[PDB]
């Protein structure tokens, strides 16, 4: 799990091992010559008594007024001690390694002003599984994630707490594990790690890796469910998306032909098999899954981008020996990326409980009521569609946009911002709610298949089938129906169907 | 402590206390005798013979044919197994109770057919504070809270799990723990635990609760923000309210009154108080929180009326011998009603965070800039400003409307739901969000408030000023923050300002 | 029509004819006094040169400074002129009238120190139907609807311009057309006109008087659907009502039993009422329709008040000889109101939508697919069903609510604000969707129990068939469909089914 | 304005140039062969009596039952008059052009089986400036846009309406205007009209064409605002935009670049230009305009292809002699990208609005309050801002997406749908809103530029102020102010900013 980073060059598939596993990164030797050609022009500054407004001058009134090295040294202190004012559930180590890895591509790049020596410190923060306390509300995504990345830089200077091997350290203990001492920071050192978009491009991130999971297993489940009803594999063909020239559309029908194949032996099985015509949550598949992959690759596109970004502010450029001050902290791109991630995110979920409701329907699905025998007697699916219409409803409301709404701050200064991190993180229980949809199709699906006795749909799908079986048995009589629901919900979040899906049509994969 | 419970007659404060803590409750000696003639009336319709669906009929072509009763005792059990297919999170032991109150109070009423030793097993379960484990999510608030119910009737079968001191059980340990051994249900009685609006309806009481707890608040915080900025009490003046005539901004009016008093010894150290108009998150209090108490007043009334429904079917009108199916368990009142809460929460945290915002600006708050003195190096409340706008953005999206959402179920018989379950559950967070800006606001009066050095503001309001900084310091120099603001909304959480207001003003309280 | 106004005494019924059609009124004798006494206060305050803002005070610099008398005036016109900076399309003549009374009836209470002369020019252009041009937007509803109430105050002044006969008039023209002059304001008379609520109580009293409209018609289409469909009338009993004690639901229900009585020759037409269970869109009426005017009745309740109210600022209080500023401008509890209204013109219409759904379902209606005979070439009803789902998704999100959202204006001292004429004009919108997706009912409804060839419905119902089957015929074969959905929407905005509610069951009927 | 069309291939420039203005067009030659195939394919596959659905198959029991081939004919008509039942407002002949013109680059692709002479007549129709009536509510996107092109189509058959030099003609007299007389269509032909996307994408195509206008005057009104308030020039620096990696924000800032040059007479006047810092408003309209310019163009790219898609069902392959059905109806891409664009929409504005906040408030625009001088009598722009808030705010409930909304149509077949043409219509009023806050921003710093005595911004930035004062005068002392607004939005809406912008930045400019 080595990666040798080069500063700004991160893919999404980098990024979603980072998010998925533990790392052992070092840097680059050819990042060090601008890391240190920005610490050096910072040094000149100040050595040349100049001054530079975010590096060596102080506050309000203090904005136009250069700074005694002491009191330099303490604002720097002042700064993340003030700004980590977050509040709200801890972070989960995943996130929190992530965040730490973005924000180490960041500073890396040299345009920042920061010691390589602070930078080291995250680096074996992260090799040595030690992730900081971050809460998970309070930043806005304007200025940067001020709040989140303080509760981040907090462990550096000796304060806050660390978890380890899941438990929670006091941050001199964790430094230790880290073969760390309490760092001191230097001008522009804590606005360099406060200011940014790392948190805001971290949630999103997650939000991104966790849509296109989703994506991958409605492919499989969708696959299963036409096959489970008897469905065609005519709204698939290859001509239909041409002609649209929809290219999420595109790609995503040659998913649905690679799983299905041409024929199978159920859909083998039946005189007719395309005779009467499919409902939409079946025949439309390729165009609402496409427009969905569309969403997901055009946040993705921005997503990736803003992993490498140079976020914080001011920024030092060595080269011409400038400091400068911009807007980079305004994380706008990324809250629209994750308003447009809902979209996908519920849309999938909403086919799915579609493509769940149909199966319910003995009009439609040639198949017994609620999919189990004796159904006077068994309710067997009823209720179990019932937790997929909550769960795809409960998206509808989650989907609406936050990078719409803004609040100034701080005597309107801060008088427009992103809404960034509350944007990604909706996104996270929107997953849950199509993990949990999409996983009773499964179920749904695969019931149905059993009760054509033996006959075996393609071979991709037959895996997808024995993935499930291996872990919830075919629904005979009654029996208590949640654990088998949660048992096909944490195999969709261990990606268990993923791996069917052709390599390099999701963005990360 | 002893709850004697006339069935249909809890009002919101006994709701409330039950709620917030464990009970010991028994049902008044005039309820057995609705109860036992309801169960006789199913007991004879058996007896004679006769066909009565929701009784004892089977399901589907079953519909419409009595069932061998052998096969009836089956039915009940095999009713509760498939329908507990909920997911989700545990909900915490104090809303297992009151689903359990609600659904005792329902059943003893004796419109439900169920024999009084079930209602006595569930009302064993409370006693002994033996919680059954209930997922947070499956319910749409139609037919009724079928999958959250079952999985609560599940432990009076001896199956599923239940909490006890903390710690999951057995069913059957826990069954133990309160006396009682596994039952075996009878004709109607699988039906008259699953259907009802009793987890909706627990859900946005919760709601109500939190907002009622977070109106409180703000209005002692708000009373500390007008004091602290130097605000005037003319906003308050009783014949402006009264030439309006809303009575919920008549009462808050008057609460401010009582609270603030018609001076202090802070309001009379400043020459003018009211020469210069104060802003509307000032001026304006009383006509913004009165709209949120009429709206939490509006729902409150919703929501006592619902808790002391009859909400299961088919219902059993022992006086006429009578059995009819109606639509009760269509939970579309209590889905307005926590949609409306919503609107209340959003613009109680809305107006503190313009009052937080209030208070950062030197322009505005007669105070230093943050809140800080030594502001070249200080940030003093910098951040937590920021915080408390992210807080109250969040509630913007989370406060679209859930009830008017819908799609259909089990083929299109439940065509219709209320999705009640989703518009309660979301007003917990939102209660976090704005007990969040609400914390941060009574830190901010606090600390404004002490930097008029050595002058009290009301006798009420420095009891509130005397809570806070028992466990907060005045902020001197920089220093971590978030700590302060975990430490206020713990303070919140716990009442801790809720008795300052005047008796009768709040719903329950 | 001739109404002698008794100020702040309007009923909701005389608001619902004021806003229905023009009006005569005249101020009741009894009101002069405190209205000339009102005058006289502000005189004495101007005679004994004493200094009151929003009296003779300037702005800003010159707030708190007295205003040479002959700027005084000036400065009303300025006032007017200004604030006059509202911009879409022209309000109807019907809601210029509403709003003109609203702000008669506010200013005749005698707490606004505006001459009568003044309200007696607004009461002559009432009564001349001459109705002053009033653009749509501008107005956040705290201060006022100054934007509105400054457009239609122009007139007065000989500015802006009038609708008279359909058709815009000069100012001048406009006045003379009423037998008046330009007016020329004195003290506090521009601040009395421009400040209050009116615009936005309008906007959400007449969204209020088509919700209601919409819940009468939705009563009798629910009804016929009923019939045509076969569906039961147990779900109307009484008793299941009393027993939630929900009083919506109940007088719903007493109003389903109104229209549909015990039994009629269509519903006697087949054996079986009961046997099997109706659909909850049949079923659940009463719970849901129940919710929906409960939500009426709670937003009535602020508005028929809000109309009521002074709302102007500062207040003028003869009795004590005081002058307060206080913020009944904010029209939150308007705002919120609206919010209100939004959820119950949705939820009329998707249970309208569900409604229609099933009686195009052969396997539900026990009717010909789409309503039509020879189907096999025929699509009947088809799309009508489509159009119908269009209408009612769209009130999805127009019901997000208006009341949370804020925006401060003038540097922050405006701080937060209501949005209620945004709240309330969406309401019109979505009383057109509703309306269209009621219209579709109606004539599938119809159609329907057409084909029960001969067969009666109840008399009142039998009057829903009359009145449609005047201007829209049974439909036997495919024609062009529009023009007959034109007509039944019409016949809705016209009330024709509104005389069939029990009276006294809406606010104002 | 002679379009030679060859199928498949308009450009953004040339559907913007459809959109704004009547057209001639004619089909390249090229076109004939693939129509006349597709035709051909249909005429022999009745010929040899062979059975296909969408063709020569019935409806209902003759789903799979071939016509006689007069009925066929008659099936036709039947099929156009029962699917014209759309409702709402007459849309504008802009919008019907647009739609009639994609309507023939669909057909003219030759896979929908028409016959040529109902092409041309479509052709014809547009050629004449004939335009059938056509009303804007009805299609949920899903199998088409069925009511209005069915509405569309009745001209084509001598039933509906057209508008011809703003008059309303009956359909043989609008058919005589275009030399044309009553059509009778053949096999497949009704459903080759009223089959496909073309009202959904016209819809959301109008939507990013007003997007696009109003980014390019919020560049120059933007502008306008940084010099009227002496901003810094130093936030658009191309190294700041380089370092972050957007190319939205990339090209957004080279475009402020260009419209202001490196400094210009009013910005060389005051000594400092970055000394102060500038607010995010100014300071970070790179950032936000980039996501809104990422937002559209994400948007386009799928607008693009779906006006050039072949969209109707079932689709003819002559080339295989094949006829299949597919969801190329399916609307659900336009869906997304509509609810896209309102994300870009509302930001716009809302950055806009935020500009004119700063541009109010004396501390922080350098300029007099309210943007008048003689501030104790006279309001001046001071309720233009609260007009613009008004507008903004509405944008952000306008936002919530409709594409994640869905109900099941016809009997469950059509079981998802994708609402496109609800979410791309809320598109204009969003526009409308934002141009109303752009008119206000450009009034507001023009006024502001005036108060800077004798100094000249850059050579694009005169032309601004020129545009707009040719229009409106230099504010002096108050007087009515709407009108100002009114011409302000008219200048917009002609595009008189639009050209400033430099080209290659904007999808269709």
């Amino acid at each position: 799990t080595e990666l040798t980073l080069k500063p700004g060059t991160l893919t999404l598939a980098q990024l979603r091992a980072i998010h998925a596993a533990p790392v052992r990164l070092q840097l680059d030797a050819s990042a060090a010559p601008a890391i240190d050609a920005s610490v050096a022009c910072v040094e000149q500054i100040i050595a040349e008594d100049r001054t530079a407004y975010g590096i060596n001058t102080g506050f309000g009134l203090l904005a136009s007024t250069r700074i005694a090295s002491h009191d330099l040294e303490n604002l720097q202190r002042s700064l993340v001690l003030s700004h980590a004012a977050g509040i709200g559930a801890p972070l989960d180590d995943d996130l929190v390694r992530l965040i730490m890895v973005l924000k180490i591509n960041s500073l890396s790049r040299g345009f920042s002003g920061i010691r390589r020596k602070v930078i080291d410190a995250l680096i074996a923060l992260v090799n040595a599984e030690v992730y900081p306390h971050i809460p998970l509300k309070g930043s806005v995504g304007a200025s940067g994630d001020l709040a989140p990345l303080a509760h981040m830089s907090l462990v550096l200077l000796g304060e806050g707490k660390a978890r380890y091997k899941g438990q929670w350290l006091s941050a001199t203990e964790a430094l230790a594990v880290a073969g760390l001492e309490p760092l001191t920071l230097a001008a522009k050192e804590g606005l360099a790690l406060l200011n940014g978009t790392q948190a805001s491009t971290a949630y999103a991130l997650r939000g991104l890796f966790y849509a296109e999971d989703l994506y991958a297993a409605a492919i499989a489940c969708g696959g299963l469910s036409v096959e489970a009803v008897l469905g065609s594999r005519s709204p698939f063909d290859a001509r239909i998306h041409e002609a649209r020239g929809q290219r999420g559309q595109i790609d995503t029908a040659a998913c649905f032909r690679d799983l299905l194949g041409d024929s199978s032996e159920v859909s083998l099985s039946h005189k007719n098999a395309d005779k009467v015509q499919d409902p939409y949550s079946l025949r439309c598949q390729p165009q609402v899954m496409g427009a969905c992959l569309t969403q997901l690759r055009q946040a993705a596109e921005v997503l990736g981008i803003e992993a490498n970004a140079v976020s914080d502010n001011p920024l030092v450029f060595a080269a011409e020996g400038d400091v400068i001050s911009g807007g980079n902290g305004h994380a706008e791109p990324v809250a629209m990326a994750a308003d447009n991630l809902a979209l996908a995110i519920a849309e999938i979920g909403s086919l799915s409980e579609r493509r769940i409701s149909l199966m319910m329907d003995k009009h439609m699905s040639q198949l017994p009521p609620f999919l189990v025998e004796n159904g006077g007697v068994n309710s067997g699916f009823m209720i179990a569609q019932v937790t997929a219409a909550a769960l795809a409803s409960e998206n509808k409301a989650l989907s609406h946009p936050h990078s719409v709404d803004s609040l100034p701050t701080s005597a309107n200064q801060e008088d427009h911002v992103s809404m960034a991190p509350a944007a990604g993180k909706r996104l996270w229980e929107m997953a849950e709610n199509t993990r949990g949809v999409l996983a009773i199709e499964w179920l749904g699906a695969c019931q149905g298949l059993d009760l054509r006795k033996g006959l075996k749909t393609s071979a991709k799908l037959e895996k997808a089938r024995q993935a499930l079986r291996s872990e919830v048995a075919h629904y005979d009589r009654d029996r208590f129906f949640a654990p088998d629901i949660e048992k096909a919900v944490e195999l969709l979040a261990k990606g268990s169907l993923t791996g069917l899906l052709p390599a390099g049509v999701l963005p990360s994969l």
